[PDB]
């Protein structure tokens, strides 16, 4: 028992994180087979931020203004172009930690583990989920971009975020390994606001099941809701929808503690109507939503 | 800018994980140099735990009765000796990915990161705190038994704790890597308690001052206090008593932000007092107290 804020083992992304620098920017970057992956931004200069035009700012570069370090030992780069907002430097040794891997881009409610780097460096990991403004609420400082993050599927990384800045607010904003940015967000110095941060519905109704499989049933009620009812409720508290898909896949939590999703979504109503009164759930004084159906089953089941 | 709860990189630790088998029990084994460590209650039956007495149990074993695997390969066993509450089986061959380590026992208050594994396998990370009652808020299954505790210094990782037993409370008990748990529990199937869970004061007050320096600042106030007046007010709260050494280890955080060890302590009496009345700090409802002096530093900093 017990409910914790959970990371996927960092080890095989550790041995991916190489420095990257170019000028006088340092960054982190993504060495996987003969490819170092890093934000675009490696090639301007503070001032150039405020409105860069990377094709420019790419044809004064060659080969060789691109240092990449691994580890103490030096990379040779060979090859160099801009995919989206990524650079992928061809270095010409494969790297031989490469674990089995994927570039997935995710949808907004998916979580997944971030190892924060400086200098090519792991310095910590955690777990986020992409909200569903497409920012990321992560612990980022300076040095921190080309930083992944990243799900694992028993040997297989897959991953689905790479770190690119950080907007005037304090939240988070990148890109998937191809360099799409999640959300609006361009890597630009410019006003660039994140909109409504909705509350992922069906994670905190994941967390409710977690509760109630690990002991904190006091919010469980006598009372039942439909869909339409629910979502009435969900709108108004700054909610996701619930759709008929949230429900199918919160089907197995259901399965494994016998209280129907719009049962528990009638406990949920109750909570977002009436508040805790001063009492929690899993250790927390507010409704968790970045635990989807997957991680609260994996986290409850075993998977390693 | 962004705080979480953020634990260390695991990789060097993934390394060292290993299954350990005894009859039909199989756990967990920390392998580093020619030493694999586990938890002794690996020779016990379930019916055994009730009343074990484990050195009657480990006359009936031998070297050959000690199944290790690291991986797909078994390692062969040439020692076994019981330490404390936990077995130290020699095997043939030094872990090739020992990592230079220490075997540290912490103070409660100190927080450290878990790698949970599930038959040798690490399954995720999380970051915990030493209990003020000895226990650990953990997230553990059946299987989870030899995940360790760890920190990290640059290359070295102190390790400080081993996973034994779940509480009928759901909270975790363990030993450090000599075999002593921390706190009066016994590796026995027993009516062990916990005493009462104080909240760890200077760990709140250096996760206020992460607030201050990540833009949280609305629990600031015009007020100031003493030691003794805040004490009184930490003891009708649970709150363990603020010696002057917790004020000196909150010293670098003061200088940082410019506010008082004392200026801070009279915001924490209010929001003791009166509550966060519907506000959240860090993203969190509640004070949260598993972030010591060190980790908002680092985090704040950037540690690698
Ligand atoms: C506005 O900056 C950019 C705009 C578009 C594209 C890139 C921009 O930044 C590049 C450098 N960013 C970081 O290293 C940075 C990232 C982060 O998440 N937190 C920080 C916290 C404090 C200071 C920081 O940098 C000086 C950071
Ligand atoms: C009362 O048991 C012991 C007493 C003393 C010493 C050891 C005891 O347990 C040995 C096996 N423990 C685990 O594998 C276990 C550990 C844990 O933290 N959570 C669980 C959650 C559900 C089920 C579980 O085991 C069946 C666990």
């Amino acid at each position: 028992s017990g409910f914790r804020k959970m990371a996927f083992p960092s080890g095989k992304v550790e041995g991916c994180m190489v420095q990257v620098t170019c000028g006088t920017t340092t960054l982190n970057g993504l060495w996987l087979d003969d490819v170092v992956y890093c934000p675009r931004h490696v090639i301007c200069t503070s001032e150039d931020m405020l409105n860069p035009n990377y094709e420019d700012l790419l044809i004064r570069k060659s080969n060789h203004n691109f240092l990449v370090q691994a580890g103490n030992v030096q990379l040779r780069v060979i090859g160099h172009s801009m995919q989206n907002c990524v650079l992928k430097l061809k270095v010409d040794t494969a790297n031989p930690k490469t674990p089995k891997y994927k570039f997935v881009r995710i949808q907004p409610g998916q979580t997944f583990s971030v190892l924060a780097c400086y200098n090519g460096s792991p310095s910590g990991v955690y777990q986020c989920a992409m909200r569903p403004n497409f920012t990321i609420k992560g612990s980022f400082l300076n040095g921190s971009c080309g930083s992944v993050g990243f799900n694992i599927d028993y040997d297989c990384v897959s991953f689905c975020y790479m770190h690119h800045m950080e907007l005037p607010t304090g939240v988070h904003a990148g890109t998937d390994l191809e360099g799409n940015f999640y959300g609006p967000f361009v890597d630009r110095q410019t006003a660039q606001a994140a909109g409504t941060d909705t509350t992922i519905t069906v994670n905190v109704l994941a967390w409710l099941y977690a509760a109630v499989i690990n002991g904190d049933r006091w919010f469980l009620n006598r009372f039942t809701t439909t869909l339409n009812d629910f979502n009435l409720v969900a709108m108004k508290y700054n909610y996701e929808p619930l759709t008929q898909d949230h429900v199918d896949i919160l089907g197995p939590l259901s399965a494994q503690t016998g209280i129907a999703v719009l049962d528990m979504c009638a406990s949920l109503k109750e909570l977002l109507q009436n508040g805790m009164n001063g009492r929690t759930i899993l250790g927390s004084a507010l409704l968790e939503d970045e635990f989807t159906p997957f991680d609260v089953v994996r986290q409850c089941s075993g998977v390693t």
